[PDB]
């Protein structure tokens, strides 16, 4: 997605346009050859790989170019094959079983719709949703051996969909409802809620996911599956798709043929196993942060949110400046969460966690799942460097991070075997983020609908910041170390280095 967004800058930038689009064709947009030569030259002095107009005619959009700079393809298995569970799915089982995460890796989804839903044709949408991606139905049950996928059959999933209604104010139901605990052994992992009430205008269609099942891109696939299939179930017919490209296991077993085994060293999961403990050797403990509290010797996994509004201008001043330093929107707003940290006295080595999503393959680009690998992003600070330095820095760091995002971040935490505290998150602890919401989804079921943010109660790590869309930025703090009021002022602190940044680039940190 680093490589897609920064093709779309150079497209944008050489063809003069801003209809550039994750699918556009370079050509179709008016695009010849010199034009090629600008985009291809470029491309070279940001991304460092090589590219040329031989690249452009086969992969001639920003999506497909990106791919093409960058392993087997997802092959459908047959009819009769087993579920396996991926090893981004063994993490998800493994920490809600070392943890009471009170529901933190539960992921929301509500949607505000005009009219109050049939929850008799909305659970047949539901089931019809499950028994589309076998994912959702899917279960986790614990053997001698470890963890083992249980897929469950369309006829035996039984699916979780019940109307509630509402008493107080909706947007803390939705935050107790969204928390309620998973069991991975009997329930499928997914629930489904339809809010109603006087106060409520219509009603509030709630999906929770397990995020064992679900990551923030699997928003799409599921309103995109469950608009199209509850109104086909509400002609009654059952909802005419064409079939899904990939199920995932057939991703994950691709994805584990492929990875190897860590013991074998021509396998990549080895080879980029060993990129990461050169990367990260002699990383610190923690980082020395401005608490409120010291870290608990229990993990409560409880936080809030502090969110910092956006203003439309510095939305876009955000990206002009991204657009003039090749970078993405990302790699700035990581450079502004690393500077306050050094700025608050962190240090000159800011590592700092982010979630790169491994939805590069066609098959699973608009699948359910969970796709999320994290990475430690290490910036050096150090040499009192202006913010258009440290974007350079930042964008090296990423990029060459980034091509070894297929390592398990737990297999990278047992090569680089760090102190560990069950109260810290290891090597990081400062998580940033980009994420977008999905567009097209204000008339859904045949109404008027609108999606809704769902307060959250927990929290992952120490600190979360996440840049997102619609753009604001959101704070997911530690409630066991930070005070929301503190956590309220670090993301305005946050938004003025952004104001700085943007102004001028060329200041020292
Ligand atoms: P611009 O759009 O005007 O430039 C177009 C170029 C020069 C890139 C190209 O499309 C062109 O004009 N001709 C390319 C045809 C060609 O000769 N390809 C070589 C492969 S043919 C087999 C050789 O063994």
């Amino acid at each position: 997605t680093a490589y897609e967004e920064i093709v779309c800058q150079v497209f944008a930038a050489v063809l003069d346009r801003s209809d550039v689009t994750a699918d556009a064709d370079f050509f179709a947009l008016g695009g010849h050859s010199l034009l090629s030569l600008r985009v291809v030259a470029r491309l070279r002095a940001l991304l460092g790989v090589d590219v040329g107009v031989r690249d452009l005619f086969e992969a001639p959009t920003p999506a497909a170019l990106a791919a093409r700079l960058t392993r087997p393809a997802v092959t459908r298995r047959g009819p009769d094959a087993p579920p396996v569970l991926s090893h981004f799915q063994r993490r998800l089982w493994l920490i809600e079983q070392v943890y009471q995460t009170r529901g933190a890796y539960n992921v929301p989804l509500a949607v505000h719709v005009s009219d109050r839903l049939d929850l008799d044709v909305l659970r047949a949408a539901v089931r019809d949703l499950v028994a589309r991606h076998e994912v959702l139905r899917t279960l986790v049950r614990s053997s001698d051996d470890g963890p083992d996928p249980v897929l469950l059959a369309p006829e035996d999933a039984a699916v979780d969909v019940a109307e509630v209604q509402a008493a107080g104010p909706v947007a803390d139901l939705l935050a107790e409802l969204t928390a309620q605990p998973f069991d991975l052994a009997t329930q499928i992992p997914l629930r489904v809620r339809m809010i109603t009430g006087e106060q409520v205008d219509g009603c509030v269609l709630l999906l929770v996911c397990h995020h064992i099942a679900a990551d923030e891109w699997s928003f799409a696939p599921l309103l995109r599956d469950l608009d199209t299939a509850y109104r086909a179930r509400a002609a009654g017919r059952a909802p005419d798709w064409e079939p899904l490209p990939a199920q995932y296991s057939d991703y994950a077993a691709t994805l584990h043929d492929w990875l190897g085994e860590a013991t074998d060293p021509a396998s990549p999961l080895r080879r980029q196993l060993d990129y990461w403990q050169h990367a990260l050797q002699d990383l610190p403990d923690e980082l020395d942060l401005p608490t409120d509290r010291p870290r608990p010797a229990t993990a409560s996994h409880r936080g809030g949110l502090a969110r910092a509004e956006l203003p439309p201008e510095l939305v876009e001043a955000v990206r002009r400046l991204a657009a003039q330093h090749g970078v993405t929107v990302f790699m700035v707003v990581q450079a502004a969460v690393a500077v306050l940290l050094h700025r608050l006295g962190a240090g000159d080595d800011i590592p700092l966690g982010s979630p790169v999503a491994d939805r590069a393959d066609e098959a699973v680009h608009d699948t359910v799942g969970f796709f999320l690998n994290t990475l430690v992003l290490r910036v050096n600070l150090s040499g009192n460097p202006t913010f258009a330095d440290l974007l350079d820095r930042v964008r090296a760091v990423d990029l060459e991070a980034f091509a070894r995002a297929d390592a398990p971040f737990d297999a990278v935490v047992d090569t680089v075997k760090p102190p560990r505290a069950v109260s810290r998150h290891p090597l990081f602890q400062t998580m940033v983020s980009y994420q977008r919401r999905p567009s097209d989804v204000d008339r859904l079921f045949g109404a008027a609908t609108r999606l809704v943010e769902v307060p959250l109660d927990t929290a992952k790590f120490d600190l979360e910041f996440a840049f997102i869309e619609d753009a604001h930025i959101a704070l997911n703090y530690a409630a066991d170390l930070f005070d929301h009021d503190s956590a309220e002022q670090l993301v305005a602190r946050l938004r003025t280095v952004l104001e700085h940044a943007c102004a001028d680039p060329c200041r020292p940190v």
